[PDB]
């Protein structure tokens, strides 16, 4: 049950890596025809939808400077460096998401509230530098919905 | 082993109902600020963006009426009724993705290729009508895949 769940959680890992290059794919078609500010709005008029959504995965944005641009649980943060953001749990979750562009992609794990206000609880974060809209995406899951999405393989086992 | 592949195909029946979702409402940003034939044109480039991609899904579009829209698998057939299609496996998969539409979304399952000329492999497709752009969208993956991706489950098992 262990290595299961253990399983389970690196292949969401490869998920987001996946959905974040389709999400990429589907804004870049209008990145080529509008201005940056106008093309911006609508990327994260559409992210603001997909958290709205209340499913597989939440998303987070910054500059490569680390100016928050997208963050719904923390919206106070928007517009400002997060540079010196920190967790719950202590984690720079910006300089993670950075560090993790830097490298081509990779994963930055602390504890969130999943909306403004909510109880904190363990996640992880894909980030990946696009380099069309300049923008550092993180596409995010929280550990609660993958048991929750694995709940009936886990009975079935059981 | 059994329970545990079953358990897993019907956890990715979901995961194309919700992904079928994020896609719509990431295709309605085109439909919202260019002229129909632009925007219509923007997500079927965007959907043959995601099929080269070849990983998790591969997108299959057909109008309300059963025209097929975007299949790269059998790009003949675009632009014609596919009503009397079947796959090789004798199931009419265009009047299953309009089925499941008109019932608010659901699910087909065939064989299929691929690729155009490639060996034909089970799948399945989730579909469901777009009510921005009037489109029957369809996203699909193959069993072989969903194993694939399992499989260091499957061996930790």
């Amino acid at each position: 049950m262990e290595h299961l769940e253990t399983g389970q959680y690196k292949k969401r890992e490869k998920t987001l890596a996946y959905m974040t290059k389709i999400l990429e794919q589907g804004i870049h078609e209008y990145y080529k025809s509008f201005d940056n500010d106008t093309a911006r709005k609508m990327a994260l008029d559409y992210f603001k939808r997909i958290n709205d959504d209340k499913g597989m995965i939440y998303m987070v944005v910054v500059d490569k400077n680390g100016v928050v641009l997208f963050d719904p649980v923390n919206p106070k943060t928007v517009g400002q460096s997060g540079l010196d953001a920190q967790s719950v749990d202590g984690v720079y979750y910006v300089r993670g998401y950075l560090e993790a562009a830097k490298k081509g992609g990779g994963y930055t794990y602390y504890k969130m509230p999943k909306y403004d206000g909510g109880v904190p609880e363990k996640k992880f974060a894909y980030s990946h530098y696009d380099e069309v809209s300049q923008m550092v995406i993180a596409a995010t899951s929280y550990y609660t919905d993958i048991n929750t999405e694995n709940k009936a393989i886990k009975e079935g086992v059981n």
